[PDB]
């Protein structure tokens, strides 16, 4: 009965993947950007631009906190940032949607410092990730994944 | 010859007063957003959904010790958040284009809502601006108006 959290980059298709996983589950699927922004009443940027990055991650944080006391599980899809918080494993059973980078950025050098910053991000989602979902097969092989892992 | 640097909310009107300054003084005007996200190839957004706020606010600190090397005095746009920045106030003369609430969600929406929670932040953010600003423009009552005090404080 744990909540089932779609962690990842945007563009990554997290979305798409937490859509079709609670219609294969019977689950409700919640979108913690899309709460956050309906609650506070400015979309994700305009809350960044007004009110700054520390109160979005205040709002995200009372958030994660909030959805913890749903026992029923849901399936959760969540911004690119959602990583930074010590909260969120802790939220349910989190799935890293790994998909390379050039495939992303089409949605990198060796020698410049960009990679590494994508490697760094890449890193955090991993070390929150209880699996890690190959999802360069497409949705559908992303789904096969997840499903194996929580049966 | 100091960098005049408007600073404030999104759709406070810092660039269509950073383009009438330009204008007015003939001088080059600058946007650090616009230099940012040229730079790394990702919208402002985008950033913040890849690399996160801590990669974004390093650009934004390197890119203000960047500009403070500049000797000609350019007009500097800035986005929201610049203000965190110890090193902000140095980069030249600041303005604080002044909005309240109520006028930024007016500019915004181009009534079910509860804004009383964003207002609350909103008002205690403006005390920020302030805090980093040579001069506070009265940012609520148009752009020519806005021009007119900020030449009258430079001159």
């Amino acid at each position: 009965m744990q909540h089932l959290v779609l962690i990842g980059f945007m563009g990554s298709g997290k979305s798409s993947l937490a859509q079709e996983l609670g219609l294969a589950l019977k689950l409700e699927v919640l979108d913690t950007d899309m709460i956050i922004s309906e609650r506070v009443g400015l979309s994700v940027r305009e809350i960044f631009e007004e009110l700054g990055e520390d109160n979005f991650r205040m709002f995200e944080k009372n958030l994660i906190d909030e959805l913890k006391t749903l026992k029923t599980p849901h399936v959760i899809s969540t911004g690119g940032g959602i990583v930074m918080h010590e909260n969120l494993k802790g939220l349910g059973t989190t799935f890293y949607l790994k998909m390379d980078f050039e495939t992303l950025i089409k949605r990198l050098n060796n020698l410049t410092q960009a990679k590494e910053l994508f490697e760094k991000r890449q890193a955090l989602y991993e070390k929150n990730a209880s699996f890690i979902i190959d999802a360069r097969g497409g949705l559908n092989n992303s789904l096969k994944q997840v499903l194996q892992f929580i049966a």
